[PDB]
C-alpha cells in the first residue's frame, strides 16, 4: 500500500518548466514531506529565465500525498493510494480579468525521493496586470481544497479557489480546476467528498542570492465525521 511510503520523513523534488505569454523559465525545488503531521519544508530557486510571475502564483502548480488524512478519513487518501507509481495532475488556473495557466505533472517516487515534475503554460496575460505587472505581495491565505471522485475517470476532481492579495489592499482570485489520475492500473482509492486545509507560509533565506522562496505548509484533511 501506497501510504506505507508516506509514515516517516520522505525528501522532496520539484521541477517546473514554465512559458508564460512567451516568458520562458525553470524552476527547482527540495525539501521534505511529513504527512503523520501533514507537514510540508522546501525551497524553490528560478534556475534559468527571468521570473516573469509573482512567485505566490506558482505555490499551488509546485505534493497533495504529504495531506494528513485522519484514521477515520484513511479510505479517502487518492493521492498515497496511487504510489509508488503515481498519478498525474492537471490543472487550469483562471485568474480573474487576466489570463490562464494550464498545468500538467506526475508526481511519483524515484527510489525514496517524492519527485514533482511541472510543465506550466500561461496564455492571454496583460502586460500591466498584476501577474506580469509583479503586483500581489509575496503572502499566502488559508484555503480549503475540494475533492470529489471521477469514478468514471478512476481518479479525482478538486476546485478551489484562491485569493491573492493585490499590493493595493485588492483581491486578484484565481480559480482553480484539478484533476489527478493514476498512472499504474492498480487499485486506488476513490473518496467521498471531503476537502484539505492548507496553510501555507512564504519567506525568503536570508544567504540566498538567487531569485526564490522559502514554503512552510500544513495540510489537513477534513469534512467527514
Amino acid at each position: 500500500k501506497g501510504e506505507e511510503l508516506f509514515t516517516g520523513v520522505v525528501p522532496i523534488l520539484v521541477e517546473l518548466d514554465g512559458d508564460v505569454n512567451g516568458h520562458k523559465f525553470s524552476v527547482s525545488g527540495e525539501g521534505e514531506g511529513d504527512a503523520t503531521y501533514g507537514k510540508l519544508t522546501l525551497k524553490f530557486i528560478l534556475t534559468t529565465g527571468k521570473l516573469p510571475v509573482p512567485w505566490p502564483t506558482l505555490v499551488t502548480t509546485l505534493v497533495q500525498c504529504f495531506s494528513r488524512y485522519p484514521d477515520h478519513m484513511k479510505q479517502h487518501d487518492f493521492f498515497k493510494s496511487a504510489m509508488p507509481e503515481g498519478y498525474v495532475q492537471e490543472r487550469t488556473i483562471f485568474f480573474k480579468d487576466d489570463g490562464n495557466y494550464k498545468t500538467r505533472a506526475e508526481v511519483k517516487f524515484e527510489g525514496d525521493t517524492l519527485v514533482n515534475r511541472i510543465e506550466l503554460k500561461g496564455i492571454d496575460f496583460k502586460e500591466d496586470g498584476n501577474i506580469l505587472g509583479h503586483k500581489l505581495e509575496y503572502n499566502y491565505n488559508c484555503h480549503n481544497v475540494y475533492i470529489m471522485a471521477d469514478k468514471q475517470k478512476n481518479g479525482i476532481k478538486v476546485n478551489f479557489k484562491i485569493r491573492h492579495n493585490i499590493e493595493d489592499g485588492s483581491v486578484q482570485l484565481a480559480d482553480h480546476y484539478q484533476q489527478n489520475t493514476p498512472i499504474g492500473d492498480g487499485p486506488v482509492l476513490l473518496p467521498d467528498n471531503h476537502y484539505l486545509s492548507t496553510q501555507s507560509a512564504l519567506s525568503k533565506d536570508p544567504n540566498e542570492k538567487r531569485d526564490h522562496m522559502v514554503l512552510l505548509e500544513f495540510v489537513t484533511a477534513a469534512g467527514i465525521t
